[PDB]
């Protein structure tokens, strides 16, 4: 359905945009955002769908915005309205300063310290998941090694049973992808009702897991609050349970696709780390943004106190502006310009996390399942969202080209 045009915007700027069913999304996800670069498409353009809001289509302004938060806010960051009205995470619903002091204290419990000392539990889990699909010459990747890895991964951290995936898992999920049945506010609440008694108990009785350092954490020198301790933990949550899971399958679709890639990352392991940057950017999957502190006219367009503006840190990445041949994918890439990680003062704190899942997941899997490819007349499925993902990848291998080792 389309919101009646604000008195403020003019017709020749209106793309009506769906971010969570885009037109073309049959092409694929990312080839469906980018249809917001093609030639006749304005810089920023106004979409009368999901109630009404800005999209910066090119990563020039995507970046400007990002950096400015005096009016561009992170107060209201997700579309819809009710959506980004309802939430209120830590850090990511503050703008600085303010917002500051929180980020040591996430940094804590998923930093790069903590990523160091995951490393072999995070190397052994991989290894484990993957000899077990091995021999079977055949796997839904989705649900049987992009959930499971990172997701179990999170959990060990936060100290949380596996059990209470399915349910944890089904909210996250309609925060960033809603199938209909629960608003962005309704997922919320019930992830805080599940993260209440927890947080409650781990401050009466301190663990070493991250909701522990969390909860009874002090910030700027001050204890936290329990809300505020509630508030960073559903972050975390969503984090741990939305990201890399979705991210992992797109990565391991183009590889199964793309035999040729296979080969060089075989043969020449130590491109490995290039070759996740290289995929963050052309496969990069998130798309939040902010709202108007006041009236502000940005690169000739007059935007309204109130008016939300999609940031796609997607976008930036396979805008042509920014890397030429954008959808190709190149392991030797010169400069490989993205904003995956998001940009300005709320630059991703789990991004070494996301990155040593990353790697160790291309490595790993190489080294075991060097040929495979996608099931016999599958069409592989996308979804959009905040977050965009893959709804199924089923994928087959013959298990004698396979090594057990
Ligand atoms: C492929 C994986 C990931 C991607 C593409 C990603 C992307 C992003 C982006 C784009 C932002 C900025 C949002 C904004 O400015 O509104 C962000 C913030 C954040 N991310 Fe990630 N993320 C990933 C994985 C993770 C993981 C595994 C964690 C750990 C649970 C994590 C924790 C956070 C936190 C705590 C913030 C908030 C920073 C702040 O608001 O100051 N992320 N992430
Ligand atoms: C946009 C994000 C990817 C970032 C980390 C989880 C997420 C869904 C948020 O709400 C902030
Ligand atoms: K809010």
């Amino acid at each position: 359905n389309l919101a009646p045009l604000p008195p403020h915007v003019p017709e020749h700027l209106v793309f009506d945009f769906d971010m969570y069913n885009p037109s073309n999304l049959s092409a694929g996800v990312q080839e469906a955002w980018a249809v917001l670069q093609e030639s006749n498409v304005p810089d920023l353009v106004w979409t009368r769908c999901n109630g009404g809001h800005w999209i910066a289509t090119r990563g020039q302004l995507i970046r400007e915005a990002y950096e400015d938060y005096r009016h561009f806010s992170s107060e209201c960051p997700f579309i819809p309205r009710e959506a980004g009205e309802a939430y209120d995470f830590i850090p990511t619903s503050m703008d600085p300063p303010e917002q500051r002091q929180f980020r040591a204290l996430a940094n804590q419990v998923v930093g790069m310290p903590v990523v160091d000392k995951l490393e072999n539990r995070i190397q052994e889990l991989a290894c484990s998941l993957i000899e077990s699909l091995r021999p079977q010459g055949q796997c839904n990747f989705t649900e049987d090694y992009a959930e499971p890895f990172p997701i179990r991964i999170f959990m060990l951290l936060a100290g949380l049973p596996e059990e209470d995936i399915p349910h944890l898992k089904y909210l996250t999920d309609q925060m960033t992808r809603p199938d209909g049945s629960m608003t962005f506010a309704e997922a919320k609440e019930a992830l805080y009702d599940y993260l209440i008694p927890i947080i409650e108990q781990r401050r009466q009785k301190p663990g070493t897991d991250a909701i522990s350092i969390v909860a009874n954490g002090q910030v700027n020198g001050r204890p936290i609050t329990s809300d505020e301790a509630k508030r960073m933990c559903g972050l975390l949550l969503v984090g741990g349970l939305d990201t890399v899971v979705n991210f992992l399958s797109f990565s391991m679709e183009f590889l199964a696709k793309s035999p040729e890639h296979r080969q060089e990352l075989i043969e020449r392991p130590e491109r490995i780390p290039a070759a996740c940057e290289e995929l963050l950017r052309r496969f990069s999957l998130v798309a939040d943004g902010r709202i108007l502190t006041s009236d502000y006219e940005f690169h000739g367009v007059q935007l309204k106190k109130g008016d939300q503006i999609l940031l796609p840190q997607m976008l930036s990445g396979l805008d042509e502006r920014e890397n030429a041949c954008p959808m190709h994918v190149d392991f030797s890439r010169q400069k490989v310009s993205h904003t995956t990680f998001g940009h300005g003062s709320h630059l991703c704190l789990g991004q070494h996390l996301a990155r040593r899942e990353i790697i160790v997941t291309l490595k790993e899997w190489l080294t075991r399942i060097p040929d495979f490819s996608i099931a016999p007349g599958a069409q592989i499925q996308h979804k959009s969202g905040i977050v965009s993902g893959v709804q199924a990848l089923p994928l087959v291998w013959d298990p004698a080209t396979t090594k057990a080792v």
